[PDB]
């Protein structure tokens, strides 16, 4: 009962630090998630009316804290284009270790010939939209945020899976819904949640 059983029952791709995100070979560029991340934060920011001179565009809360950059009145707004930008990509295949900041990506290992995502990728890829910078291992991403028991789950928390949410992250889209990158020969779906190996507390990283 650790683990999702529907699901292979081990942890999911751990891809460290800050990998390259977008590689143009025409323009002679590539940059990293966070750049890509820190330049939609900013962008975000903007169409808010809010930005400033120190921001980064990283947007993140430190880990446990009630209070992040997006303001309170704006975390609507926030959480449904991070939620759109997950939806978007409904019919993109699965890959293990697969997507960054800029979209669906070659993965790892068993994925490093398939262009897709994985859990954490997806997650990332939303997310990454209004400047939340997360990383690319659902383990590390349930250390990140702010704690709400599962018992009450709102649209645009996140799902975690496994010991030390290790397995799998899915997005939560109210009314007992899911988004989510499951499995090999899959597709990023929406999907009921399901409660086998569900972590204790879901994850929020934008407050509304």
């Amino acid at each position: 009962g650790l683990w999702d059983p529907t699901l292979p029952m081990i942890p999911s791709a751990n891809i460290p630090g800050d990998p390259i995100a977008v590689v143009n070979q025409v323009l002679g560029i590539s940059a990293t998630s966070a750049q890509v991340t820190a330049n939609m934060g900013r962008k975000f920011l903007e169409q808010l009316g809010i930005l400033q001179p120190t921001d980064t565009g990283i947007t993140n809360a430190p880990a446990g804290s009630a209070q992040g950059r997006i303001p309170r009145v704006y975390g609507r707004q926030a959480s449904e284009y991070v939620i759109r930008r997950g939806m978007s990509q409904i019919g993109v295949p699965y890959s293990w270790g697969g997507g960054n900041a800029a979209g669906p990506s070659k993965g790892i290992d068993s994925g490093a010939g398939t262009v897709g995502f994985d859990c954490s990728g997806l997650v990332l890829y939303s997310f990454a939209g209004v400047g939340i910078k997360l990383p690319h291992y659902s383990g590390s991403q349930y250390n990140l945020g702010r704690k709400i028991p599962s018992s009450q789950m709102r649209r645009g928390d996140v799902i975690f899976y496994g010991p030390n949410g290790s397995q799998a992250v899915t997005i939560y889209l109210g009314n007992g819904q899911m988004l989510e990158a499951p499995d090999v020969g899959l597709k990023v779906r929406v999907a009921p949640v399901r409660t086998a190996g569900m972590t204790p507390y879901v994850v929020r990283y934008i407050e509304y």
